[PDB]
């Protein structure tokens, strides 16, 4: 699925992330936009042999199993598969448990290279939420 903007901030909050860990819906919004281009099947292979996952680029390194990520974990114990859903809920979830992993919105490296400062609201600008 490829989400409008507005569709996703208002599934996103939906699901509970606005403010999640203080991090307002924009930010939430503006990861999702430069990790997938708002596609719930986008996946990115890294040159560790991991790959990316949805619509926040969940990280088989850690996150998620794809069964071909040695030595890898699972801690959102999924399958890496449920992150391409139509439905963001397992996203969502996941999400959650990354942002609370000490690093905050960091862990997305887009986020901190294209969102992080920046005016994250325009991102939900207009919406009806
Ligand atoms: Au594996
Ligand atoms: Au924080
Ligand atoms: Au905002
Ligand atoms: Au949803
Ligand atoms: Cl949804």
């Amino acid at each position: 699925k490829v989400f409008g903007r507005c569709e996703l901030a208002a599934a996103m909050k939906r699901h509970g992330l606005d403010n999640y860990r203080g991090y307002s819906l924009g930010n939430w919004v503006c990861a999702a936009k430069f990790e997938s281009n708002f596609n719930t099947q986008a996946t990115n292979r890294n040159t560790d042999g991991s790959t990316d996952y949805g619509i926040l680029q969940i990280n088989s390194r850690w996150w998620c199993n794809d069964g071909r990520t040695p030595g890898s974990r699972n801690l959102c114990n999924i399958p890496c598969s449920a992150l391409l859903s139509s439905d963001i809920t397992a996203s969502v979830n996941c999400a959650k448990k990354i942002v609370s992993d000490g690093n905050g919105m960091n862990a997305w490296v887009a986020w901190r290279n294209r969102c992080k400062g920046t005016d994250v609201q325009a991102w939900i600008r207009g919406c009806r939420l």
